[PDB]
């Protein structure tokens, strides 16, 4: 599924049993994002129909179906947003395939994630500000994704539907506390596509459930 | 459409022009020309440039009217400070991005590489950057970023041809722009051999016959 554009719902990945795999995988979810042992979940993930993508973070795994490149539009320091980034062009720039290669204009929204503190994200942001952080990932930078990251908590579905407002041929991820159905149905009447993650290991049958709330 | 622009010449509105050399060059067959302090200066020579048909674009480098055909919104690539790669595009946006029309509006991915001139040193720039470097700057605006433009700024000094060569090897849809020392037809020539777009500025004022002669040498 290198369409994006077509993704509803998905589901991202971090151990997990086979049995639980195997229900994500086959919930009708439109995607499975990873975000030695990698090539691992690949594998298993493969047994499947269910198009697999890798969200890559460091200075890259073959196999998957898309790669998902992070560039983190509110942070304070541009090694977060070009550096690596650079860093990784140079060393692997030869041999990168840019077909399969989809940048996402992070928005870290929620302060107590591990990402947050990683990237110094100035997550104090007001709708104007992520509106215009939107703008620029679509109309300055040419990004296929703007992506609101509130990772660990559930945002607020007006902030989000500002944003879309905001947007035209720019694809609008959300991402945080989806641990319902309601919640999972909320968001997406806004974003394009919205991702489930955290409740997938601690409350496996609402996460699944999810799926179908959206359709 | 940028596209087609081979050759442009870019104005400081803080320097003075009189009418009969504006008339030279806006009428010598550049493709653009581009405005790069006030706004009511930028305007006054807007005014001034519109008796013309040549179209005028404005490089936006700090917090911008309207009446332009298009806006030219430099990025910093070689910055090591956020707030020249997204940082006071985000707080100029939050402003006007309502009344801004996307059409007009095109991103360049500067690599600044003149550590003399005074944007390396606002921007604080890594100008020490070996092709290799350069040409992974190149990769990011070109399938990363996909911004309209890549600009190669020497500001001030002629550049080396052999390294916008190899830039625009890397390129494909996004738009090779050079700038820098550009005086003499053959260094308007050799530089238009290998960007799509020849930048030709402080000419204009030091050397203007000079100047004028930039524009067939590319064309
Ligand atoms: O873990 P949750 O809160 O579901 O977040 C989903 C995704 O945005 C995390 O990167
Ligand atoms: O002043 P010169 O060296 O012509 O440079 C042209 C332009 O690239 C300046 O930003």
């Amino acid at each position: 599924m290198e369409e994006i554009r077509a993704w509803r719902h998905v589901f991202k990945l971090d151990p997990i049993d086979d049995e639980r795999l195997e229900r994500l995988c086959e919930s009708g979810t439109d995607a499975v994002i990873v975000g030695d042992n990698v090539l691992d979940l690949l594998a298993r993930i493969r047994r499947f129909s269910v198009p697999c993508a890798l969200e890559v973070t460091d200075v890259l795994t073959p196999g998957f179906d898309v790669y998902l490149v992070p560039i983190v539009l509110n942070s304070r320091q541009a090694e977060w947003i070009i550096g690596r980034h650079h860093e990784a062009v140079k060393q692997y720039g030869d041999m990168m395939n840019w077909d399969e290669i989809a940048a996402e204009g992070y928005c870290i929204l929620n302060p107590e994630c591990k990402a947050a503190k990683l990237t110094r994200a100035d997550t104090e942001l007001d709708v104007d500000d992520i509106v215009a952080y939107a703008r620029l990932a679509e109309h300055l930078y040419k990004l296929p994704i703007f992506y609101l990251e509130y990772s660990g908590v559930y945002g607020d579905p007006s902030v989000v539907e500002k944003v879309k407002q905001a947007l035209d041929q720019t694809q609008l991820f959300y991402g945080g506390g989806i641990t319902t159905p309601e919640q999972a149905e909320h968001m997406a009447r806004y974003a394009d596509t919205v991702v489930v993650g955290n409740a997938i290991y601690d409350a496996f049958e609402q996460a699944l459930a999810t799926v179908a709330a959206v359709k």
